[PDB]
C-alpha cells in the first residue's frame, strides 16, 4: 500500500516535471531541455519496473505457473533496476569523456539553472521519501527484505539523478558567475574552445572542463553504492547459501544428532527475502524413531533459522 | 572450450577494431569515429559479462558458498546481457528521436563508409560464428540449455550492432549518392537544415531523416528478438515450473498411486538448464511399504522428467 503509493506518486510527479520541461523548452525555443525530457523518460522506466515488481511480489501464493509464488519477482525487479542504473552510469561516463575530448558550450544559462534547481528539489524530495517459502510466517514447525532491496534500487536511481541535478546546477552557476565567453561577433575570439563553428578574450576554458570531470567522479560514487545491491541481488538469484548460514557447521551438527547415519545433498538456498529453503536426506536405522529423529532434525535446521525443510528419510 | 575460445576471439578482434577506429580518427582528425570507438566499449562489456558467466558456469560443483554450483550464474549472465541490450536499445531510440528533432550533418563521408563496411564485415563474422542439480547426468535413479541462452544473448548484441553497421553503411552511401549539400560558402544556403550555425540549393533534406527512422525500425526488430530470451531468462530466475511440466496433472497422477492419499508442498522449479528440481511431501500408512511406494513416487516424478527429488514421508 505505502510502497505502491510512493512509486505512483513519484511516477506522476515525474510526468509533471517532464511536461514542465517540454513547455519551458517550447517557450524558450531550446532543444537540450527536450533532451532532459528524455532522461525523464528513463527515470519513468525505472519506476515502472520497480512497480510491476510490487504488484507481482504481492501475489505470494501458490500458483500453478509458479509453485513457489512471486517474491523472487520483486528481487529481480531490484536487480534489473541496478543493472539499468549501471548501464546508464557507463553511458554517462562515456558522454563525459566525449565532452572532455569535445567541449560543449550551452546557451540560455538562466533557464538551464532554473530547470536544474527544480530537478534538484524533485530529487531531494525523492531521496527523503525513499530513505510459498512458508517462512516469513508460521513458526513453521509442522507434521520482508525484498521490499528494502526494491526501494534501495529506486533510491539509487533517484540518488543518481540527484547527483546529475547537482552537477547541472553547479555548472550553470559557475558558467553564469565565472564564464565571460564571447558570442556577439565584434572583437570576438575563442582561443580555448576549438571548433568555433565556421571562421576581447573568451571565458576561462578550464571551467568548461569542470562539467566532464565532476560527472566522472559522480559515476564512481554511484558505482560504489550500486555494487553491494547488484551483488546482493545477484546472489538472491544464485541459490548461494545466505551469509548468516554456514554449511560446514550445519553438516557436523546434524550428524551430531542422534540416530542419524549421514546427510547428503544438503542444499540450502535463499528464497527472495528471509525465506531460506533447505532440503536434506538423512539416513537412519529404525524408521519409527525416525519421526522423533526428524523432529530433532527439524530442531537443528531450525536453530539455524531454516524453517522450511524437506528431509527425505532414505532408510 | 569452444565457447570460451569464441568469446575471447571476438573480444580480441573487438579491441583490434577499436584500435583501427582510433588510428583512423587520428589520421583523419575526426572525433565521431572516436564515438564509434566507444560503442565499442559496450560491445566489449557484453562480451566480458557473457564470459564471466562462462567462467563461472563450469564450476558446477558443490561449493560451500553455493551448494548448487554456478550454472544459474550462466543463466544470469544471459539475463544481464539481454537487459544491457534493451537499455542500449532504449538509449539508441532516444538518440534517434533527438536526431529527428535536431538533424545532424556529418563530414568526411568516405572514411565513415569505410569504417561502416569494416564494422559490417566484423558483425557478419560474429553472427555466422555465434549461430548439483544432478540432472544433466546420471540416470538419477537413486537410493546444456544455459550455453544456448548465453550465446543467444551474445548473438543478439552482435546482431544489434550488425544492424547498426548496416544503418551506418546505407546512410553513408545514400549521402554520397543523393546528398549534394553545400559547405563552400559561395552561393550557399541550407533551407531545410536548420541551424546552419551562425548566419545553389542544398541536398534533399528528406534523406537526412532517413537516418532516424531506420534506427527506430531497427530497435523494434531487436526488441522483438530480445523479448523471448529475457522472458525465458527471467523465468529461469523466478522458480516457475518449466513449460513442459504441468502441476495439475502431476498432483492427480501422484494421488492415483496406490498407498497415497496426499501431497503437499509440491514445488517444482527449474534450475539453470535442464536440471528441474522437485520436492514433495507424501503421506503414507505403512512405513515399510513406503520405500517401495517412494520408488513408485520416484517413477512418477521421473516420468515427468523431474529427475532430482526429495520426498519427505510425514507418516
Ligand atoms: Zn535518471
Ligand atoms: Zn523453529
Ligand atoms: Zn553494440
Ligand atoms: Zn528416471
Amino acid at each position: 500500500g505505502r510502497n505502491r503509493g510512493r512509486l505512483l506518486c513519484m511516477l506522476a510527479l515525474t510526468f509533471m516535471f517532464m511536461v514542465l520541461e517540454v513547455v519551458v523548452s517550447r517557450v524558450t525555443s531550446s532543444l537540450a531541455m527536450l533532451s532532459d525530457s528524455f532522461h525523464m523518460l528513463s527515470d519513468v522506466l525505472a519506476l515502472v519496473v520497480a512497480l510491476v515488481a510490487e504488484r507481482f511480489a504481492r501475489r505470494t501464493h501458490a500458483t500453478q505457473k509458479n509453485t513457489f509464488g512471486w517474491i523472487r519477482a520483486e528481487v529481480m525487479g531490484a536487480l534489473v533496476n541496478a543493472i539499468f542504473l549501471t548501464g546508464l552510469c557507463f553511458a554517462i561516463l562515456l558522454e563525459a569523456i566525449e565532452r572532455f575530448i569535445e567541449p560543449h558550450e550551452m546557451q540560455q544559462p538562466l533557464v538551464v539553472l532554473g530547470v536544474g534547481v527544480a530537478g534538484l528539489l524533485v530529487n531531494v524530495l525523492g531521496l527523503c521519501l525513499f530513505h510459498h517459502g512458508h517462512s516469513h510466517g508460521g513458526h513453521g514447525h509442522g507434521h520482508d527484505r525484498a521490499g528494502q532491496l526494491n526501494m534501495r534500487g529506486v533510491f539509487l536511481h533517484v540518488l543518481g539523478d540527484a547527483l546529475g541535478s547537482v552537477i547541472v546546477v553547479v555548472n550553470a552557476l559557475v558558467f553564469y558567475f565565472s564564464w565571460k565567453g564571447c558570442s556577439e561577433g565584434d572583437f570576438c575570439v575563442n582561443p580555448c574552445f576549438p571548433d568555433p563553428c565556421k571562421a576581447y578574450e573568451a571565458g576561462p576554458c578550464w571551467v568548461l572542463y569542470l562539467d566532464p570531470t565532476l560527472c566522472v567522479v559522480m559515476v564512481c560514487i554511484l558505482l560504489y553504492t550500486t555494487y553491494p545491491l547488484l551483488k546482493e541481488s545477484a546472489l538472491i538469484l544464485l541459490q548461494t547459501v545466505p551469509k548468516q548460514i554456514d554449511i560446514r557447521n550445519l553438516i557436523k551438527e546434524l550428524r551430531n544428532v542422534e540416530g542419524v547415519e549421514e546427510v547428503h545433498e544438503l542444499h540450502v538456498w535463499q528464497l527472495a527475502g528471509s525465506r531460506i529453503i533447505a532440503t536434506a536426506h538423512i539416513k537412519c536405522e529404525d524408521p519409527t524413531s525416525y519421526m522423533e529423529v526428524a523432529k530433532t532434525i527439524k530442531d537443528v535446521f531450525h536453530n539455524h533459522g531454516i524453517h522450511a525443510t524437506t528431509i527425505q528419510p532414505e532408510f
